[PDB]
């Protein structure tokens, strides 16, 4: 089997993306961040309560009649951003793109914190990082893409997000129309759970690559680029009037400028980040300073590939016994 399905910025900035999925019988159609840094699929539903709901779809499992109480299963996580949610599960039909799995584990959200409830777009999370992350006890759940994997054609998902556009998410295929040149293949550690690579280095613009082992995550779930203190410094050196603000929390700019290209080492290959992709636009409205999208880790604890980097390329996630990671230009 294989499934593909549209993945849509929830804003002008693409501070997310979210993908149609289908959940229970008949289906209920929630719109979820697809989110290759966590490991649980977790949705608004009639069990949230009501003063942190503000927009959002809800998933409501009475109205399906493939929802099964998972009994006694709880979930909480909390995520690098500080945002957190907690819930019961069902399991239920789910289906991304046309692909379906049934007794998928379906977190049903009691509680969420204030900045799920303030964003009406996301009415959820589909986790596909390993399922070794899932948080629900006392019986941990497999994700979306590990109950299919032994269904799917191949067992790979795809990444394909779009700068200020649509993109796609492919499951059990790879699309050769997708990308140009050839797809360079980088191993995987699965010891924290996350796909966790080493990059080969960094280009600031114009400038000279430096060779050096850059070990983080691909994450779609994470907005930004998110890399060393060094590295960081080296590129927004290149931007007239850029500065760390503390009070902002990262790097700005000034709108006015224009922002170099930032390139990562993928083996011997190269993915190009175009300058426009940095800009994350003013801090506040009306406001003459511009958040960078290039920000330091160094209070993260690990760094941090996501939709700025991932954006600049088709990326292949191979769940294989031995997973890797493929990027490809586009």
């Amino acid at each position: 089997s294989t499934g593909s399905a549209t993945t849509t910025p929830i804003d002008s900035l693409d501070d997310a993306y979210i993908t149609p999925v289908q959940i229970g019988t008949p289906a209920q159609t929630l719109n979820l961040d697809f989110d290759t840094g966590s490991s649980d699929l977790w949705v608004f539903s009639s069990e949230t309560t009501a003063s942190e709901v503000d927009g959002q779809t809800i998933y409501t499992p009475s109205k399906s009649t493939t929802a099964k109480l998972l009994s006694g299963a709880t979930w909480s996580i909390s995520y690098g951003d500080g945002s957190s949610s907690s819930g019961d599960v069902y399991t239920d039909t789910v289906s991304v793109g046309g692909l379906t799995v049934t007794g998928q584990a379906v977190e049903s959200a009691k509680k969420v914190s204030s900045s799920f409830t303030e964003d009406s777009t996301i009415d959820g999370l589909l986790g596909l990082a390993f399922s070794t992350l899932n948080t629900v006890s006392p019986t941990q759940q497999k994700t979306f893409f590990d109950n299919a994997k032994a269904s799917l054609d191949s067992p790979v998902f795809t990444a394909d997000l779009g700068y200020h556009a649509p993109g796609t998410y492919n499951f059990g295929f790879i699309d050769t129309t997708a990308y140009t040149g050839s797809i360079t293949y980088t191993a995987v550690s699965t010891k924290q759970g996350f796909w966790e690579w080493t990059s080969t280095g960094y280009a600031v613009g114009s400038g000279t690559f430096k060779s050096t082992s850059i070990d983080g995550i691909a994450d779609t779930g994470t907005t930004l680029l998110y890399l060393p203190a060094t590295v960081v410094s080296a590129y927004w050196a290149q931007v007239s009037g850029a500065k760390s603000s503390s009070s902002v929390g990262g790097y700005v700019f000034p709108c006015s400028a224009t922002l170099p290209s930032f390139t990562f080492g993928v083996g011997s290959a190269r993915i190009v980040i175009p300058g426009d992709y940095i800009d994350f636009g003013p801090i506040s409205t009306g406001s003459s300073s511009c958040f960078g999208g290039i920000q330091s880790s160094a209070g993260i604890g690990i760094n941090i590939f996501g939709d700025v980097a991932l954006k600049a390329a088709f990326v292949v996630f191979n769940g294989a016994t031995t997973p890797t990671l493929g990027f490809a230009s586009k």
